[PDB]
């Protein structure tokens, strides 16, 4: 049964009960960055596994993954992560599932692993070198290292030990807010230069209209959505599509960048994750 499939990806991250509150009204969604990413890679034709944590009670509320062929390991936790977005936007970590540990890493499978955390502390930075030993292609999302809970409010703080750990990642993903926090500039291109100087050999940077990938040179592609509703999940969709194109389909870095943008645009035509009905529109 296990470790017969190198041609696969594992995402590690907490699923989440997300609560959006817009001028009074509460709206509950089940997701967390891993859900969006894993559905994307699966639908794109890469066998996908997720390692997450939540309560036993909440397992069924995240059945969408398994109802789509994604293998999920729901590790035990007395709490489920829950984030309240109060809308400029403030986010609050109402509840936090337990952090990942070294023994949780035993469940990884495949040639690639994406560290996809929601808050700083979820995936301890000292597990990065450990995971590096086990996996051929290792990527992470900056959100897990710069979004720090301070009395439940999630605030952007620099990743103090970034220069110790960035060298162990084949790819590091940042959005616009995270990039300035790490670099001190809003020039996203210069942020890529700086972050590369801290040790990241490939950087994928998303902004509101597109993606910029940097390996010493820049590769850019734009994307579009139909409506506001379509934009949520943009970053995770783009990251996963890039990993599929680059690692699994063996596209050049340029073609993978364009592929990632195209996948993100087709998904942004509607709310929620990429659908089977969308795949036709990618090319």
């Amino acid at each position: 049964i296990h470790h017969h499939h190198h041609h696969m990806i594992t995402f590690i991250g907490h699923v989440s009960k997300d609560v959006n509150v817009v001028d009074g009204k509460r709206e509950i969604a089940y997701g967390g960055g891993v859900v969006m990413g894993a559905i994307t890679s699966s639908l794109l034709g890469v066998k996908t596994k997720v390692i997450t944590k939540c309560t036993r009670e909440d397992v069924s509320k995240f059945s969408f993954l398994r109802d789509n062929g994604v293998e999920v390991v729901f590790l035990k936790s007395p709490r489920t992560t829950s984030i309240e977005n109060r809308y400029t936007r403030e986010s609050f970590l109402i509840s936090a599932a337990d952090p990942f540990t070294e023994s949780d890493l035993a469940f990884i499978e495949g040639e690639a692993v994406h560290i996809n955390p929601l808050w700083y502390g979820e995936f301890p930075e000292d597990l990065i070198p450990v995971l590096r030993r086990k996996v051929m292609f290792l990527s992470a999302d900056a959100q897990g290292f710069v979004r720090v809970p301070e009395n439940e409010k999630l605030v952007y703080r620099d990743w103090e030990m970034k220069e110790k750990y960035l060298k162990y990642l084949d790819l590091f993903k940042v959005d616009s807010r995270e990039a300035e926090t790490l670099t001190g500039t809003n020039d996203l291109r210069e942020s890529c230069r700086i972050i590369r100087s801290f040790g990241a050999k490939i950087i994928l940077a998303t902004h509101a209209s597109g993606v910029i990938v940097f390996d010493g040179n820049f590769y850019e592609a734009s994307f579009r959505s139909w409506s506001l509703e379509g934009r949520t999940g943009r970053g995770d969709t783009c990251t996963a599509a890039f990993l599929v194109g680059f690692v699994f389909k063996k596209m050049s870095i340029e073609k993978a960048t364009k592929f990632a943008a195209a996948v993100t645009s087709v998904k942004m035509r509607h709310p929620g994750p990429l659908r089977r009905e969308d795949l036709e529109a990618i090319s």
